[PDB]
């Protein structure tokens, strides 16, 4: 195909993923395993409630790792925002 169409299909697939039964289940499994604590904060010796589960390697970078628990981290907002900025340096 053309690059634009493949990008469109990739993005539509990623959008749908977050509505999926498998994501809903896996998100809960990760939060539960993490006791709803931000994992980056914990590494920095801080206790902060997690509000989101983020892909370490972004979903749009490696579709194959979309449901891998070792590719998922519970994060607080500050750490999610920090990671989002960092990932822009990596990927755009
Ligand atoms: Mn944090």
């Amino acid at each position: 195909n053309d690059k634009e169409y493949d990008k469109h299909k990739r993005n539509q697939q990623a959008r749908a993923f977050y509505h999926s039964r498998e994501w809903e289940r896996t998100r809960l499994a990760v939060l539960a395993k993490d006791n709803y604590l931000c994992q980056h904060c914990l590494k920095e010796k801080k206790i902060t409630r997690a509000v989101i589960v983020d892909h370490i390697t972004p979903l749009l970078v490696d579709w194959s790792k979309r449901l891998d628990m070792d590719n998922l981290q519970s994060l607080c907002q500050a750490c999610h925002n920090r990671k989002t900025a960092e990932d822009k340096r990596r990927y755009g």
